[PDB]
């Protein structure tokens, strides 16, 4: 029931070539212990540049999205095969900006994840409810439906769950500066542990990482990290700034 | 009423790092006259690699898609600003694989194009009808609705049309090996010229390029290129092969 802490930084649709070289170099220059997983996710056109600038043996690079077919006639998309050819092993799937703004459905998110996992990738799988859904008292029902879809696609092959990191990001917390309270986030995380224990495996539930995202930063992260079911963070805006490195330091001290 | 010929090659969701280096080098080694525009569009994660391998002063590199906002919280997307920072000036908008498979609407295609054009980019703007629509005798109505949307977004600023290249690709011809006959394609192109003359400008209609796509290759392209309203080609599968270079040679001889 001892879990390795995880922190991811999602650059989103931001960055120039020079900023990527500079900021990746600054993170890579920081001490990153071997006892914590640290991942950053640049925009797709910047992945090659980030890889070249990454001089750290610990720092990993992730893609922000992937398509759910292999190589073929899919103009504008990126395949799992392309990422692995570049040497990448991490990918974000189902981010709310894609679920709620660009119409990506529960099942499509689940199918993207399944294919990446079967190929041997680590998937940061995102779930979260909107303000309306929370007001209608549907928080846990929404979050569990999103996960259930993945369970459906995965099947009785529960071994693929081993490379899933679940990221809970309430939609009303994304980019708004309104971070959830420790009480709000821990409640949802506890909910998800119990679902995982019931629907997948009790021993598995003890080992899978569940991270919190949505306005997480260097000021508010320490208190959150003390919640027992919060294994780390998926960081948006702050991952573009010097305080990402400070978050790495605090995560290490809190949970290792 | 003399128009500069244009050929584009869309790699789609294909390629490895090594294949991109190798194939871009092979195209770049070919003689490309200054009297024809030649553009290739690698997948987004390969753009940097293609740029580095491109030793030609004539060859241009395009992106396969772009989003319709500037830099911000848009996980998985690419901005016009990112492309220009990389030194790119061409982008494909509204490819049918995105209209018909991934739900990209007429107006969204139009808004993507408008933003790219306002920033100074050249847009290869794709239109085309499905087999069902052609059977219901709606070919011209479909194609013109798709373009009208762009006219709507553009406005009384008809000067932005100067950097548009229209690509007609019947959907039933895309990736199927069923190329349209010269008669079928020329008919549609004539239709589009007349719309452009009526809704935009008679002098403009004399200068805008309209290219044909859909199973175009080195065997069937010469006859097509002799149609007066077909100014060149948007090439899919064949752009990944050695015959792309042969198509460049024939286009030059036919239309310059
Ligand atoms: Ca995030
Ligand atoms: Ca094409």
């Amino acid at each position: 029931p001892a879990r390795r802490p995880f922190i991811g930084g999602n650059f989103k649709c931001n960055g120039s070539l020079d900023f990527i070289k500079s900021h990746v170099a600054a993170i890579a220059a920081h001490k990153i212990p071997d006892s914590v997983d640290v991942v950053i996710a640049p925009s797709a056109v910047h992945l090659s540049t980030a890889i070249a600038a990454n001089t750290s043996k610990q720092l990993r690079i992730a893609a922000q999205n992937v398509y759910l077919e292999g190589n073929g006639a899919w103009t504008g998309e990126t395949s799992v095969e392309m990422l692995q050819d570049m040497g990448l092993k991490h990918v974000i799937v189902g981010h709310s900006e894609r679920r709620r703004i660009m119409g990506e459905t529960d099942e499509q998110s689940a199918k993207k994840a399944k294919r990446a996992l079967e190929k041997g990738m680590t998937v940061i799988f995102c779930v979260g409810e909107t303000l309306d859904e929370r007001k209608a008292n549907r928080t846990m029902e929404v979050n569990i439906a999103q996960l259930e879809a993945l369970g459906k696609e995965l099947g009785e092959s529960k071994m693929l769950w081993k490379e899933v990191v679940i990221a809970y990001e309430p939609v009303w917390s994304i980019g708004t500066g309104v971070v959830a309270t420790p009480e709000q986030a821990e409640e949802v995380h506890v909910g998800l542990r119990k679902w995982f224990a019931e629907k997948v495996a009790a021993e598995g539930a003890q080992h899978i990482r569940i991270i919190y995202g949505g306005s997480a930063n260097g000021s508010n992260c320490e208190k959150l990290g003390q919640c027992p079911n919060i294994d780390g963070f998926l960081v948006g805006g702050a991952s573009l700034k010097p305080e990402f490195m400070t978050m790495i330091d605090i995560l290490t001290k809190t949970r290792t």
